[PDB]
């Protein structure tokens, strides 16, 4: 009769075990930030871990809208991030995301959005995050192209139909964008494309693709490499096939014993793939929140 909402515990029950787990302290903005959490919709959290060999950065937090309110809820997350930005030690530059919104712009070309979090102890090496899917939307995906120096050879990874974008806002007033171009099992199975990402990719990077459902490829400035996203389709098949360090092995045994989505992301660099032990990865799971009538 009337719209459905989740509670906020159960929202911030999940955040709040990752919190316990990886023994996060309440670093500016994370309250800010459950307090967004709070007033969402329906949604999907993800929760991920950073691990630089014995280090591990896990105030990783990431909220995905699950309804298709697009300019409300960019809008919501853009207040969300100057509202952090008003204390009067931080600096967030978001500028090139004005750039990337600029003019008359089409939120019915929006497909997902994604606010979220990576707060470090360190307060100037922390950021804050937004993701904006767009499709069939020619003017915007060369905005994009361009803020990220996308040059040929990484061209012919950008699909036409579809775009993930990510911005990165760091407290000390430096920012970046990401493209992360995809392929769904469909397609990289196909030998047509697949002949193409033989062309682009080594044979190790295209290696975990049979335990996959999604492959991503992030690109950005800011990466050292090319960065590779796999959407396993069991966490279970994880340990079986990468060799992690001690620090990773925490975060997923961890993971294995939560309530969540029987799927999963790692994110590592294509060096790290020619290599005995994998000290550089990201892990990401996630857990859904949908009701009835929302
Ligand atoms: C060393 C390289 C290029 C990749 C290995 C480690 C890695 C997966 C890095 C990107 S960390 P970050 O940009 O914080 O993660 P996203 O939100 O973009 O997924
Ligand atoms: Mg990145």
């Amino acid at each position: 009769v009337f719209k459905s909402t989740i509670a906020p515990e159960e929202k911030l029950r999940y955040i709040g075990n990752h919190k316990q787990a990886f023994d996060i302290e309440p670093l500016y903005p994370l309250a800010l930030f459950e307090e967004f959490v709070a007033t969402t919709g329906d949604c999907i959290i993800e929760c991920s871990g950073k691990i630089k060999q014995d280090q591990l950065y896990p105030a990783r937090i990431d909220l995905q809208f699950s309804d298709k309110h697009h300019f409300h809820n960019i809008h919501t997350s853009i207040d969300f991030l100057k509202r952090a930005a008003s204390r009067t030690d931080v600096n967030l530059n978001l500028d090139i995301l004005a750039t990337f919104l600029a003019g008359n712009f089409d939120y019915s070309k929006v497909q997902n959005i994604l606010a979220g979090i990576d707060l470090r102890q360190n307060l100037g090496e922390s950021k804050l995050k937004l993701f904006i899917r767009i499709g069939d939307y020619p003017a915007k995906m060369a905005v994009a192209k361009h803020l990220c120096n996308i040059t040929p050879e990484s061209e012919a990874m950008l699909r036409s139909d579809t775009l993930h974008i990510g911005f990165d806002f760091y407290l000390d007033g430096r920012s970046a964008i990401e493209l992360y171009p995809e392929l769904k099992k469909d397609e990289f199975n196909h030998p047509f494309i697949y002949n193409q990402l033989k062309t682009i990719l080594s044979p190790e990077a295209l290696k975990p693709l049979p335990l996959c459902n999604l492959f991503g490829i992030g690109l950005s400035p800011a990466n050292e490499a090319n960065v590779l996203y796999y959407h396993l389709e069991n966490i279970e098949d994880f340990l079986s096939y990468f060799p992690i360090n001690d620090t990773a092995r925490r975060v997923h045994d961890f993971y294995l014993q939560q309530e969540g989505s029987r799927r999963m992301w790692v994110a590592l660099s294509e060096s790290e793939m020619k290599a005995g032990r994998i000290n550089n990865v990201n892990l990401y799971y996630s857990k859904a929140f949908t009701s009835q009538n929302p």
